């Protein structure tokens, strides 16, 4: 039976009928139905079954215009209210080649396919079309099995199906369109090597997102239109699924393509991005069809997401080949960065120094986690390109935002300058709020003197700097001083802390760069389990050390084995079984991170089996199956066991002695092997006053942070026997002032709160005990 | 006025005439002005209304010019001299169809349409113009209503419905018609940084909404049309869909506008509002944006990033998420004085800031809920509709702080005075004495946790981090009415408090505290606070407590603000977080002979000390015994209940005068307190003893009222 899109085309040479007012359905209608308008994108119109196949309809079309305007008028109701069988015995007439073509029903050139019998003008130019077999020929020699039921344009575009969702970049390549590519060459190569086995040609592309999976199929096709497709090779083209919504459940359409590419005789290739398609309940798709062993298919994916379904099936697995794609080293990015540098700085209007190009893939190769330099460089990139081509654009929005700057407190001060008032009257507010227009006043001419932009050229810094300070913050850390001087100053920075521990502090600062220079295993932790008590540095340390060295105090991740005596590698994130993403999310989260474990000296055969993992390989697996990168991370380690060697340190015991008195203790609690990857293990031992007033001062030294800092510009006085009355109440022996520390408020903050409350004082306005 | 549309063609096709200088304006001349070329950018060869009404024009390209070059010559000012009624009717004729076909001013279809008689190839042979057939037929088709305004874009099918449900504001940006929105241009900042990304152009302003999120988008457009946005940009341009939602599924029209749009010549960036949506969608308006193409912004709160970006992250591959932050104060004062001027004269009245930082002050506090530049300003609004309400039935129309503030915000809780008074100075200092009413000694926590609180408010620590209590004592102690007391003294309220016992929380129950979506209900925690922002947290048994619930109660401890399950996130700080533990009870039995508490303190602690990860403590603002009676509080306990006597009750209500024995406090105090329960039990007894046996009296009204006894 006809198609809904023959349907359609009925709908049309009727809707003409409609209104061209046309009072029958007559032979020659179902052309301009057939014509979607002068183009060929009728598959009855000029790369048509008919042109090419026999004789031009071009001609057939250009004389019709008239046959479609001899129609003779009509009134408003009669038009086409016939179904004029004599027309309409294609409703029977046409299910000559519906089948044939192996299908359902009928279609396009299908009911066309009866009326070269019914709908034709055969006269002495005998207009009648491609003959005998020709249109079923073309009818076939074009796609052919063109249609099923209903559904699609009836004998849609110029061909038939796929095209809708065939999609092809070779032309792309040949159009110019795609990005060259770079290093995943002969990765393409083994890619293209997948290609050649009777067995399987069909990739699947393990790795990141956006490590250029997709990009990777440029070369493919790149070279494939270089014609670096090989023999074999070469006839096939690009195509690969672009999702389509299946608009009850379509999947047909998805089979549609199937045989269709099928019986395309291997001009193209498949590839398929991710989901390859495991559907909660669809299924199998294609996939026996798939597994026919025709039909040359790429996969892609990274771990988990190659995990999902073929864990399940193995026939993917043994239908593919699954293939790594390494995230590219810096310096490829590097190179391919300067590929779309031209391009995006000119997408940008703009221009770039390879400086910040360089910059970011050296800098942000660290800093962003999720996103990856093979792209988020650029990502920047075009983050660098765009504000500052903004502080191009509109003007600058720097322009643009200094007339917003002013815009409100020149009108925000008339509330205030509307009616003399006794509280924010022209005696202080008024001219005070004139100090903020003022600093915005100085701007403008010169500033103005720039433009009447310039800055094309992406800035290094900037570009990076102010884009990660846009990103991050703290930019003076992030600006200069990259992986070295840090380290040379790092103890004397670090010295800050607390004294005592130095030596630990410089094997720290020794392990850091033993975690550097690559010299110990760049896959491997930088192993640190640490004694000493509350207050002591397992307390504190790792405070400074990513302030240290990633800059912040997060990096720094709490885990407690009191937490943990059994089953952890339940909540550790176990294999699905209910999410324990935790630890997973620890680094899932924060890649570039310092890892505290609390209680470890209590760490149980669980926590310490995958520590071995942690102290093996720089990497840590999942349960969901992910491994995740330990390497650039740092491990940190409460351990008091020694807590009697500990406390005899009251005797200032001989560290060493006491350490080697402690160590069969760790000794015992530990299997070598753990001890064996331990980068140190050290006491964080008794504290001196020197030390202590400091370390209290150290407190007290960032009070202000806030306070006199972000609030209060609060002027400071202490006692020094208050400076000492803090270590002489307040030190904890065991503890330290930390205990003090956290009363410190007391007799500080609140104490300073009451004058506070009181107004005594007033800023700067301060007495003391 | 004929449309400038129509009349670019119109002068054009006077200009048309003008070229070959013809020498009079003629029905067949404008045939070639409606055409620059066969292009669809000229409509009425293929998209004219006529090609699809009845005559198609693409052989009938032919003649126009024919004739127009077979016009007889002029010269240039007989050229365009003339309408020559015949033709310049046409100017008049035009306004024909705008009557059957319903339109106002004559536009393409009706300049055109006019000229259906003669402007033609009228002959026996004719390809003309028929006169209802092709237009009242196809100015459907095309369009279906055209008429908007003389200025406007094409006025044939441009996208398909266009405004048909995204309005542009650009429009009202060059029309001026919405108050720019302000310390915005920093969000723009990320926009239009956010756009010229090849990759994601894509926006998306995520968190709580609103803060006036889109209104942002003012100045994009503005910026657009202000040309204060960039070259890549300035082509580009600013609408925002309006959902015609009905029913197979028009959706596919939400599916035709993005057709319209990238296929439009990318010419605008459409704004997508509030809701970017898996239908409760797959491909719809992803294709073409996942084209890598169709320039467009959304934007929602977190949760549906948290609900859809969780579905997909295509969209996180798609889009740039950007964060909104609800302004503060000035952040407010802002869009305060920016509408100021505003509502004062759209509601029909006049301001002052007196309430109006006030407002955004108080409100902010004491509007729990919204986001304050609204509320303040919903207040605001209210507050000077209430005062609008009052003027005309007028001696104001500024409205200054007081009511304004007080009685709107009485109006929307209570109690002014408060409200009214306080800058907190006295209610920090001299709440010293003050929150000294309820429990007689444990000045300590009272001085303290005050004195403390007091340092807890002033942000003189992390902003945010809450006042932080675990106690120490007997339930019983009215410790938990000093929290509501406190509360009630700060948060002018008891409710302030929150009720959720530790012996409720086994292990699980954080599950029924809060929870990610899926049971699916308000974070019960949360679900107050997420309610009432400003509150207290009193939870005991914290011993049951289990550790599992510190996390959060460490969350809590920490930082002040506080997730749900969902993940909705939410200020501790302005909320007290209070805790006790019944564990000294033995070393209760020092101060039970009111035993040095330090000295048991110090034996206490070890107690808690044992039971918790230090860090649960080691935030704790304080922890403190709570002493058992001395006679002191009995009398006042009993003064408190003579005080919730006489509540209604000695005038108002019952009107009856008391008087007490000793013995009506001793006799009390005899049993008045439980080892155990205190006076808890006791202060439910003069309901009986007492109210009861004055029953008697009462209940018979025996003795008569506002009379005075005891026993
Ligand atoms: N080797 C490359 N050559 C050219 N462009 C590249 C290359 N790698 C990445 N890109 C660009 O990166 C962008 C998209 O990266 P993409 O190829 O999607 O990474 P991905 O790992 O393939 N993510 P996806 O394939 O979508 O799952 C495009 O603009 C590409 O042009
Ligand atoms: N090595 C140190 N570096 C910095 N601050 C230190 C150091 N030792 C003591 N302190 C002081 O202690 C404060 C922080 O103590 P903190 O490290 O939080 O204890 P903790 O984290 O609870 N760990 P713990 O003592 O083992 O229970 C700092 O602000 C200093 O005033
Ligand atoms: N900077 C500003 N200046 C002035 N008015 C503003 C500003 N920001 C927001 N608004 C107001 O915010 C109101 C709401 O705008 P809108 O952007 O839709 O809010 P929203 O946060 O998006 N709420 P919703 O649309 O439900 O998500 C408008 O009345 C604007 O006037
Ligand atoms: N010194 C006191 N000041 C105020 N109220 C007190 C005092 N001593 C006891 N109370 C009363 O003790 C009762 C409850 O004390 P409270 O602090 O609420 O413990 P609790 O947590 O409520 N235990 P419970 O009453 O069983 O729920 C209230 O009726 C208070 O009035």
């Amino acid at each position: 039976q006809f198609t809904e899109r023959a349907l359609t085309i009925l709908t049309l040479a009727q809707k003409l009928a409609s209104d061209h007012q046309h009072p029958q359905l007559q032979p020659i209608h179902i052309l301009a139905a057939f014509i979607e308008t002068p183009e060929d994108g009728s598959v009855p119109y000029l790369q048509n079954l008919i042109e090419k196949g026999r004789y031009d309809y071009d001609l057939f079309k250009k004389v019709v215009n008239r046959n479609l305007v001899r129609i003779p008028q009509q009134q408003p109701a009669p038009a086409e209210i016939t179904p004029s069988y004599a027309l309409g015995k294609v409703l029977q007439d046409a299910a000559k080649i519906q089948k044939q073509q192996k299908d359902s029903f009928i279609a396009q050139d299908h009911i066309l396919f009866a009326l070269f019998n019914d709908s034709s003008i055969q006269q002495i130019f005998k207009e009648a079309q491609v003959d005998i077999e020709a249109i079923k020929q073309q009818a076939l020699e074009l796609r052919g099995n063109t249609r099923i039921d209903s559904r699609g344009a009836d004998t849609n575009t110029p061909l038939e199906y796929l095209s809708k969702y065939a999609i092809d970049m070779t032309e792309q390549a040949r159009q110019g369109k795609l990005d060259p590519v770079i290093g995943r060459e002969e990765e393409i190569r083994s890619t293209i090597r997948v290609l050649a086995r009777r067995i399987k040609s069909n990739p699947c592309l393990i790795g990141e997102p956006g490590i250029g999976k997709t990009a990777i199929i440029e070369g493919v096709a790149q070279r494939i239109i270089d014609d670096d497709v090989p023999t074999i090779l070469q006839g096939a083209k690009l195509f690969s699924l672009d999702l389509a919504a299946l608009t009850g459940d379509f999947e047909e359409r998805f089979k549609g393509v199937l045989k269709e590419i099928e019986e395309s005789k291997t001009l193209i290739v498949l590839f398929i991005d991710e989901i390859h398609m495991l559907m909660g309940n669809a299924a199998n798709i294609l996939k026996p069809a798939l597994s026919r062993g025709q039909l040359k298919v790429i996969g892609a994916t990274t771990n988990n997401e190659y995990r999902s379904i073929v864990e399940k099936d193995g026939a993917f697995e043994r239908r593919f080949q699954k293939i790594e794609v390494a995230e590219p080293s810096v310096r490829q990015t590097v190179a391919i960065l300067r590929g779309l540098q031209p391009k995006y700085e000119i997408h940008h209007g703009v221009r770039i120094l390879d400086s910040a190009l360089v910059t970011a893939a050296q800098l942000a190769k660290r800093y962003l986690p999720y996103r990856r330099l093979p792209d988020s460089a650029l990502d920047l990139v075009d983050i660098s390109c765009a504000g500052v081509a903004v502080a191009r654009d509109s003007k600058p929005e720097e322009l643009d935002s200094k007339e917003r700057q002013l815009q409100l407190i020149q009108v925000e001060i008339k509330a205030l300058e509307r009616d003399e008032d006794a509280d924010s009257t022209t005696k202080d507010r008024l001219k005070l709020a004139r100090q903020k227009e003022a600093s915005l006043q100085e701007e403008l001419e010169p500033l103005r003197q720039r433009y009447n932009s310039m800055i094309q050229n992406v800035v290094d810094s900037d570009t990076i700097s102010e884009t990660a300070a846009r990103l991050t913050g703290i930019p003076v850390k992030k600006l200069s001083e990259s992986e070295n001087e840090k380290l040379i100053h790092m103890e004397r920075d670090l010295s800050s802390e607390v004294v005592g521990q130095m030596d630990a502090i410089k094997a720290v600062s020794n392990a850091v760069r033993l975690s550097r220079s690559g010299l110990a295993n760049p896959r491997q932790p930088a192993s640190f389990l640490f004694l000493g008590l509350s207050g002591s540095g397992k307390t504190e340390l790792a405070k400074k050390v990513a302030g240290f060295l990633f800059n912040d105090e997060d990096m720094m991740i709490r885990v407690d084995c009191s937490e943990l005596s059994e089953k952890y590698a339940v909540s550790k994130l176990l294999g699905t079984t209910d999410e324990g993403g935790f630890l997973t999310n620890q680094l899932q989260y924060k890649p570039y991170s310092v890892l505290l474990f609390d209680e470890v000296e209590k760490a149980h055969p669980d926590v310490l089996t995958v520590m071995l993992q942690m102290l093996d390989d720089g990497r840590i697996t999942s349960g969901q199956g992910k491994t995740i990168d330990c390497s650039n991370c740092i491990v940190i380690m409460t351990s008091n066991l020694g807590a009697e060697f500990i406390n005899s340190q009251q005797g200032s015991k001989i560290q060493e002695s006491t350490k080697n008195l402690v160590m069969g203790a760790v000794r015992q609690h530990f299997r070598p092997e753990f001890l064996n990857r331990i980068s140190s293990i050290v006491i964080f031992n008794k504290l001196s006053r020197k030390a202590i007033h400091k370390i209290v001062d150290i407190r007290l030294k960032e009070i202000e942070e806030r306070f006199e800092q972000n609030d209060k510009h609060y002027k400071l006085n202490l006692t020094q026997e208050a400076k000492d009355f803090l270590a002489k109440y307040g030190y904890s022996d065991d503890m330290g002032a930390r205990p003090l520390n956290r009363l410190i408020q007391n007799e500080i903050l609140n104490k300073l709160a009451l004058r506070i409350l009181k107004n005594e004082i007033k800023d700067k306005e301060t007495v003391n005990v």
